[PDB]
C-alpha cells in the first residue's frame, strides 16, 4: 500500500517506459522498490548494452524482470549490427542476455520499408516483443519526415507486427519529431497524430517535465511516454494523478 | 572530522533543505555519510509521498533521522487532503509515518487567511515543526503577489506559529517569486525582503547553483535555502566555505 | 567480456576524467563495476574533499584504486591551501588521505610563473602525477588570456613536469576556455591549438555531450575529455565507438 492512501484515486495509467543510460547493478535493486511499480519497460540506451559487462547486463534485465519489468536495448545497436548484416547474431545475443523486446529504428542509417517491415518480422518470429522507432537523429533529415509521414510508418510498423511505435524526441527532447528547438510541443502537428492514429499503440519520448505535462493535458494520464530519466518516474506519477503544480485539479 | 581539517575556519552556517523527490532507501542511508552532515531538513516533494510504498517511506524518514534530519512532505500534499476535506487524515498519517514537520502552502489552491491561520495551528497543536511557504505555482497566480504581499504573509504566517517560512521558486527557480524567466534574481525585491523581515525566519528555494550564489553573496554563508538538489549538498558547503570558484575569497 | 562484443572494434581511446562533487561511498563501489573500465582519473571537485569526512575521502579513494583509477582534489582546493601559506600541510594531507595525483591552478587567485613552476616541482617531487590547469574561473579574468598565453602556458607546465595540462571549462562548460556563453566551442580558437601543443598532453574539459561530440568530431575518439558527469562515462564510450546518435558513422 501506498502512504496516504485515502487519497488515492483509481485512473487509466499510460505506460511508463525509462532510459537507463547506465544505472549501476545494486542501484537498480535498490531503485525498484521506491518507483519499480511505475515502470513497464526499460530501454538501455542506444549501443550502451555494447559497452557494458556481459553478466552485469543479465544481471539488470534480472532486478528488472523481479519487478515485470521488460528490458530492450537501443535501436542504435540494432542499426548497427543491421548495418554491419550481424542482425541474427544480434537477436541471439538479445536472447542469451534476457532481453524480452527489442526497438527497430532507422534513426541513423537508411532501412527500407521492406527491409524495416523484415526485421520486425523476424524479431517477432524470435520471441520478443518489438517496439519500433519513427524519426530521424539528425535534424537535417528528421525535417524531410513530414506529419503524414510519421502516420504512415506507425501504421506500417503495426501491420508488420510491432506491439508499439515511439515518436522519437532523443534525450534531450529538442529539435527533432514533436518538438521545437527550445522543447516545445508543436500542437498542430500532435493533433494531426490524435485525429489519425490508434494513440493506445503509440509511445511519446517526452524527457523534459514540460513535454510530460504537455502530453498529459492534451491525451490524459492514459498517455504512454518514453526516455522518462529515472529519477523521474516517481514525478511522472505525481503528475499523472495532479499531485505535483503543474497538473493539480487538471487531471 | 573532515579531510583538510587545517583549512576550516569556523563560520555561521544557514540551513539547508534538501528536496527528495524520490530517492531510494538504501541509496539514502549511504549518501547521509557524505552529506548528512550539512543537511537539516528534507522535503519529500509535493505528493511524491503518495505515490511510494508506505513501509519505504517510513524507512526512509528513519534513514534521516539517524543523521537528526526532520522530514515534512510537500505542501502540494497538504493541499489537495484539504481541498478535499481530509486535513486531520493527513496529520494523523504524518504522523503514523514518522514526519517530524509540515509544510502548509497554497500554491495550487485557494485557502483563506483564516484557514491558513487555522491549518498553521492545527499542525502545531499536533506536535508539528511547520514551515509555510509564500508564492503561487502558476506564473499568472504568482504574478499577482507583490512584494509586500509576501512580506505581508510572511509575518501572518510567523504570528499563527509558523517556525519558517520558504519563498517558493519551485525546483526549477524560474519565472515564479524572486527569480525571472531566465532564474536571475530580482534584487530589487530582494533588497526590499532583507529591510523588511527577519531573514532568519524564512528559507529562500534555491535549486540553482547561480541562485544559491546569489543568495550567499547577498546576505551571506548564513542564508537559508531550500529545494537543494540532493547531489548539491556538498557542493553548497563548498559555496559557503569559499571552497569553490565562485564564491573564493568573497565569503 | 562486454555484452555484443561481436560488435566491437578496436581504437584508439583517449583519457576519460571524471568529476566526483560528493558521491556516497557504496555508489562508488556499485558504479564503478558499470564503467571503472572506462574512467583513468576522477577529480573531486574544488575543495569538495575538504568538506567530507576523512574516514569517508580515504574509503572513496581505495574504491576507486580498484578499478586501477588515480584520484586528486581539485586545483580550487590547492588555490585556497597555497594563499593561506599551507601548500606543504595540503601535499601531507593529500599523501596521508592516498590521493595519487593533485591539480595545480590559478583560476581563483595570483599565482606567478615562479610560483606555478615550484609547486610543480614540489608536487612532483613528493611522488604525485601532476594535471595543471590554465584558464581563470571568472569570465572577466579569463577573457584576459588569449589563445597564445594559454599555448604558452600549457608548455611551461609541461617544462615544470606536468603530466597532463588541462584547458578549463568549469563543471558548466559556458561562457570560460574554448566556450562561448552558450557553450558552444570555437572552433578557430580550438585549431590553434590543435596545431601548436601535443594534444596527447592536453585534457580538455568537456562537461556537455555536445562538447564531447565537437571534441571527439574534430580530434578523433583518441581525445582526452574531463569533468564528464559520472553518470555520462557510459555514454561518452558510445560516444567514442559510434555506438549514439551523434557520432553514427563517423568516427
Amino acid at each position: 500500500m501506498k502512504a496516504f492512501e485515502f487519497l488515492y484515486e483509481d485512473f487509466q495509467r499510460g505506460l511508463t517506459v525509462v532510459l537507463d543510460k547506465g544505472l549501476p547493478p545494486k542501484f537498480v535493486e535498490d531503485y525498484l522498490k521506491v518507483c519499480g511499480d511505475y515502470i513497464d519497460f526499460v530501454k538501455f540506451g542506444w549501443g550502451t548494452s555494447a559497452v557494458i559487462d556481459r553478466d552485469v547486463v543479465k544481471e539488470k534485465i534480472n532486478y528488472y524482470k523481479d519487478w515485470g519489468i521488460k528490458v530492450y536495448p537501443g535501436g542504435t545497436l540494432f542499426e548497427y549490427a543491421y548495418s554491419k548484416g550481424k542482425f541474427d547474431e544480434f537477436l541471439n545475443e538479445c536472447e542469451k542476455l534476457g532481453f524480452e523486446a527489442v526497438e527497430i529504428s532507422d534513426g541513423s542509417s537508411d532501412i527500407s520499408l521492406e527491409e524495416r517491415n523484415n526485421a520486425i518480422k523476424r524479431a517477432k518470429d524470435n520471441g520478443f516483443m518489438v517496439l519500433t522507432e519513427v524519426g530521424k537523429k539528425m535534424p537535417d533529415k528528421d525535417k524531410q519526415l513530414t506529419i503524414d509521414d510519421r502516420i504512415k510508418l506507425i501504421n506500417f510498423d503495426l501491420d508488420a507486427g510491432a506491439d508499439y511505435v515511439i515518436i522519437e524526441g532523443r534525450e534531450s527532447g529538442k529539435g527533432k519529431g514533436l518538438f521545437d528547438k527550445e522543447g516545445k510541443v508543436k500542437e498542430n502537428e500532435l493533433d494531426v497524430l490524435a485525429k489519425n492514429v490508434d494513440i493506445n499503440k503509440v509511445i511519446f519520448e517526452a524527457p523534459q517535465k514540460s513535454q510530460q505535462v504537455a502530453f498529459i493535458l492534451k491525451f490524459g494520464s492514459s498517455v504512454n511516454l518514453a526516455n522518462i530519466a529515472f529519477d523521474e518516474v516517481i514525478s511522472l506519477e505525481t503528475l499523472r494523478r495532479g499531485l505535483r503544480g503543474d497538473t493539480f485539479g487538471k487531471v
